[PDB]
């Protein structure tokens, strides 16, 4: 089993690290219908997306996706200092997989 | 997908931005019947509503709009700055739609 | 769809408003059997109670009863001012209709 | 319905109210099979558990068991003041029923 | 039944307690398929996981494993102290059974 999310990310096709070593710039969601997700983008620009649950998930998949949403809002709220982040860049905005905070 | 709050609320019928860059000035929460509901209101006046879930909303949306709720009281709570708000204006109170918060 | 909490409690049979202004002075929270309920009350000695969840409440109310759970529970632990409560007054406790946080 | 802790509690059999009026010392949590449970303690030794939710427990009471569980961990957490707690005295070591907090 | 962590880790086979008294040094959370789970560490290296929902579990732990999840990311978030972990020393790296905390 994967020890960290570098190991954990190079599993996966189309995925890479992103290494920000900070906090959250801003935050937004949406409810709207077939709009049903989350934004972040940090101070240098970069943006990143939880992508609305679809096909190319499997349920266990789905409440991980909950779980995340529930993550990055508390994350941002506290102003946490995310170190990396693990995405697949074959979206756009860039679709996180996983994600990693070390104080 | 959009990248961001005003061109994902420009993808609507009937939406519409709201700049507060403002902390949230009251929250409301009913259980009563057929209210099941939160209203939130600013400094300036300025009063915005969740909508209680309907016949018209599919399972995403309903717990889309309960995540919502949750994190209205949230950030009332953390007196966050909320930076933007979508809604849709052919409703009174306008009914919330997505939001954006930053830094 | 009304604006706030005294016009929403207005609405309804047998409500009233009771102001406070006030953060919430103690928590009781239990799982006995039958009574699985909240209670709180303040300084002034007044107490009110979120209702054990019965056959007559459809799911929605059945959720919002939880919601309005969390909510007190939170709003007593980082002691947020709570302005109004919209009670029904045909029970004892006072049960608890909608409640609005400001400051 | 009762208004206090003191009065609910004495509507079973095998109850007793114990007065802590202190924040508690330290939470265990366990996810092993049939001790899916919590325990915590106080500083003087004292020992309580929330039971494993069980066959006899309607959704009523399994619901509120997970109630309980967020409930002490978030109270850990804020290092809030226990006041009392309502518990059966015919296990051990005692099972809480329900509890009060008091600034 | 068991009135601490100890007791309740020697009930199984392939189990050990590490006594750690420090607070989580990173928090890492994924939601790729056959990969959701969480993986913590503590600023000596030693790293820990739950895992992964499986056939090595029943309903009733799979709530918990959800609970123990979320308890990881506010404790870590909170930067509360953990005591003691009682782990299945026959995975790697090593799964979370149960956890306490104490100030
Ligand atoms: C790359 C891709 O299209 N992946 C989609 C996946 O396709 C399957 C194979 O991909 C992997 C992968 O993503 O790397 C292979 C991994 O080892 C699998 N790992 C595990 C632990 O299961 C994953 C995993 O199944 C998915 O990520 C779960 O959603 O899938 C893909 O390579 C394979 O297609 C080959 C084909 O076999 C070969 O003959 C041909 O020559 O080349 C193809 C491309 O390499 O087909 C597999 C399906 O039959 O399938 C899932 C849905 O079942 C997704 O569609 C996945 O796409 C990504 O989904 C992500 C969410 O999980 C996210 O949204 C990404 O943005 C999508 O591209
Ligand atoms: C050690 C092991 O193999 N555990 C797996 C379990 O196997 C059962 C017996 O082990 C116990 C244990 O873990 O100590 C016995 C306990 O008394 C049980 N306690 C309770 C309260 O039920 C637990 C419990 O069932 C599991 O932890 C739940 O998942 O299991 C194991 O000894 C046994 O096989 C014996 C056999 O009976 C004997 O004749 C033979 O000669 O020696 C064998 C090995 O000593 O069989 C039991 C199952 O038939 O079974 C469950 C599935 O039901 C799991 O597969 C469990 O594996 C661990 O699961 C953990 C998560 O809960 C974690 O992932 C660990 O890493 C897994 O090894
Ligand atoms: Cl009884």
């Amino acid at each position: 089993t994967p020890q960290n999310i570098t190991d954990l990310c190079a599993e996966y096709h189309n995925t890479q690290i992103h290494t920000l070593n900070d906090k959250i710039f801003s935050y937004t969601e949406s409810l709207a219908r077939k709009r049903e997700m989350a934004i972040i983008t940090f101070k240098n620009g970069a943006t990143f997306q939880v992508e609305v649950p679809g096909s190319q998930h499997i349920d266990s998949q789905k409440k991980a996706i909950e779980r995340m949403k529930d993550t990055l809002r508390i994350a941002y709220l506290t102003e946490a200092k995310v170190e990396k982040l693990c995405v697949w860049n074959n979206k756009t905005p860039h679709a996180i997989a996983a994600i990693s905070m070390a104080n």
